[PDB]
């Protein structure tokens, strides 16, 4: 399999072994009533860093949790600090696939199109080889 | 965790102003909510190890008014109900390691049932 | 509030003329077709700048709106003809800011409906809240 | 007539004396009869200071072709190197207004909303005085 | 006729030569048709003049994008990994028209308006001479 497929699968699995919710392999664009709670594992900004002649890449690893419609940002944090944060401390699979990992950001996005969901995004900055 | 407290501190500060408060930028608006006051964070981001895990975020306090009102009305509201409360919020002061003015923007409903002013500061803290 | 004083210092000045336009105190979102020619005065990216100081930098805008089926040349003409003169000197505006300088001259249009065509003349100013 | 007005005219005129629908400024929504359309406009015009008791400026000059419906980008290039390029070789009137000219880019843009129209945009960076 | 046309084609031709499977596009499609999927578009973006060298040299981002509807990214990787990377492995016809090619990024994009499709975008940074 391609290295990106392995990446998310390492996280995704660590998520199932653990959390009553529906997961997606990649940022979804739409959901069905039945998808919430939703947790998407995906990558963004994958880029080739090696021009010091290294094959080295870097990317933003995403674990975004979606909740149905309009909820407070604190309900998202609770879900984040109670069903995700923990799982992101022991995921040996992930370790073996990457060369470095570090906390990146923590964003809040919402469906500014059809107000169907509110989300919290936990992202790490990673480095690896294709 | 920590962002709930941060946001909360300010929400409880502005609590004590007949407006409708929102913990995190709203998406859709039911006009009963106007004047709407939202408190949220943008660009929260890890910044390294001091010993203690540092983070930096952007704290927002945006006031929304129904329809298309003249920016000034927004400033007026902002000058009368928001700044006063912002001058001193100990609860907040205790959760942060530093705070400082960032900017002041005027946004609006591009797709137009509301216009707004959004006060911001840059805060640093430990998660 | 300074932002309000600034825009005002500019609005009146500019609207003290026979200009048969409509003036807005802020970048409007929805335009009634009966609102053109339109003239809006607003600020963007106001940021605190401070070295310890109360410097605040912002971008002053004077946008001219006209029906979307109009050549830029016309907007250009509208600009040289009614705004530039007035903008050459506004003592009310001067006594509020600590510096002003030409910045840009952009061209915009309504991408959805396609109801208007505009020209945005901007300056960079500095001041203290 | 102010500088920008004169700048566009130069190119505008050149294009006329030589055969589609020309617009003085980037248009928003076209009418079936507008194709093929060519737009000559400016973007990013900014003051770069004063040189010597004179007001200096920089801007991007655009000559954009719009072809009816979604078409291969190769059709655009073809139309481009056939009607546009030649005229651009040397436009006196223009050179007599500017202070410096050089090629910037060649961008492809489409009607994201619908296959309404496809376009190839040829740009230059110029410096002039107001 | 001109360079951008030869560039895309070298890629397009190499790709169909390898796997006629999808419907290829010369440029980035504005809108698709239920049938086209799988879609594979070959295009350039940000082509900018970088100067003269005794010859005028340009720079641009070459794109090979695979569109599928809203399916998991790993499936996009999988198509990318078996219908694309092998070809891109080395394409003489292409290399023969440029000066340098380097890997840039791997972006996952998607339909935002109607969720009609989801894609994987493979990009290389290339230098050539008009």
């Amino acid at each position: 399999h391609m290295k990106h497929t392995e990446l998310r699968a390492a996280v995704l699995d660590a998520l199932e072994k653990h959390t009553g919710a529906t997961f997606f392999d990649g940022r979804p664009a739409v959901f069905d009533e039945a998808d919430f709670p939703a947790v998407a594992v995906y990558l963004t900004g994958a880029e080739y860093t090696g021009e010091e002649l290294d094959d080295t890449w870097q990317a933003e690893l995403h674990i975004e949790v979606f909740l149905p419609a309009q909820v407070p940002d604190s309900e998202l944090d609770a879900w984040m600090e109670s069903r995700i944060y923990p799982v992101m401390s022991d995921i040996p699979a992930l370790s073996d696939l990457i060369t470095s990992m570090v906390a990146s950001g923590y964003d809040y996005r919402r469906d500014d199109d059809a107000g169907l969901w509110s989300s919290a995004d936990l992202t790490y900055v990673i480095t690896y080889e294709m």
